[PDB]
């Protein structure tokens, strides 16, 4: 019997199996009647699709049909953790789920909201299917990194590449540095479906392979879109936000600037994740009313 890393069968979860041959864990969250639209939550590096039960339950309030799944080596999905032969997987492994949804659902409309790395993949699957998408909400995406993190990272890389040097990653990822909730930083911190080992170089060679391939797909990006940026972001740092306004050909784009606000800005001080939360609401239920 095929199981998750946590040792439960699949058979028993929803779940999916990718191009790959591996078995993905699956999260949907109905509404009792006919949706007005789906929407897919991609989720970031190192969590899964759990950390959005909140979020998710109040856009199923709104009738839409959420769904989501564990990216390929996180949460409940099989893989080596936060490893992926190439960052693609997870765009294709998105739009498998959104193509077998909508066969289901024909003619309703497909939203993508994604946090991070997963706002990355969201972008990306956009741009891959130019003109399908009803709309994207984007909270913190990976469009710019960090300048000083990004340069650490490749010269990083290059040592452990260039001089084999083992056992040697890069750092893990610090939550105390990405949500002044405190509460929220120790609820994620004991979550056990989190990755909390350094981050590999193989992988973060992947994210900046994403970070490409986004300032490459800005230009082509038409979808429409909701960007909610932390001006305190430690990680996916806020001139990505403002490249993404300049560069998208994206007649219906709108930023908000959270000033002083960290990284995860739904796992935020609670006058931050409510108004990300009352943000989302409106900008979703003006676009499927
Ligand atoms: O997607 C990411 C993520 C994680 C690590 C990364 N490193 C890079 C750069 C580094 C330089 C080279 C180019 C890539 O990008 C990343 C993105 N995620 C999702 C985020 N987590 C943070 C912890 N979380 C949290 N923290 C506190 C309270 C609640 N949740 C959940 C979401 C981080």
């Amino acid at each position: 019997p095929r199981r998750t890393p946590q040792s439960i069968p699949y058979q028993d979860l929803p779940h999916l199996v990718n191009a790959d041959g591996q078995y993905l864990f699956c999260r949907y969250w109905a509404p009792t009647g006919t949706p007005k639209a789906l929407i897919f939550v991609s989720h970031g590096a190192g969590e899964h699709s759990g950390r959005y039960e909140e979020l998710a339950r109040m856009l199923m309030g709104l009738d839409l049909l959420v769904f989501a799944h564990d990216h390929v080596g996180h949460g409940q999905s099989e893989g080596e953790r936060m490893v992926v032969s190439d960052f693609h997987v997870f765009v294709r492994d998105v739009l498998q789920h959104v193509d077998s949804m909508q066969k289901d659902y024909p003619g309703l409309p497909v939203f993508l909201l994604g946090h991070s790395m997963g706002g990355a993949i969201a972008i990306l699957t956009a741009a891959e299917r130019p003109g399908h998408f009803a709309g994207m909400v984007l909270i913190s995406p990976l469009v710019l990194a960090n300048p000083e993190s990004a340069t650490t990272f490749k010269v990083l890389a290059a040592k452990v590449l260039n001089s084999v040097l083992p056992n040697l990653s890069s750092g893990p990822i610090d939550s105390s540095v990405l949500s002044r909730n405190k509460t929220e930083v120790d609820i994620y911190n004991s979550d056990p479906l989190i990755c909390r080992a350094g981050l590999k170089v193989c992988f973060g060679i992947q994210l900046l392979n994403a970070v490409s391939r986004v300032e490459r797909a800005l230009p082509k990006l038409t979808v429409p879109f909701l960007l909610l940026q932390g001006s305190a972001d430690r990680l996916c740092d806020s001139k990505g936000a403002y490249l993404l306004m300049e560069l998208a050909k994206s007649q219906d784009k709108t930023l908000k600037i959270y000033e002083g606000a960290y990284h995860v800005l739904h796992k935020e001080l609670p006058e931050v994740t409510n108004s990300v939360f009352h943000e989302i609401n409106m900008w979703v239920s003006q676009r499927t009313a």
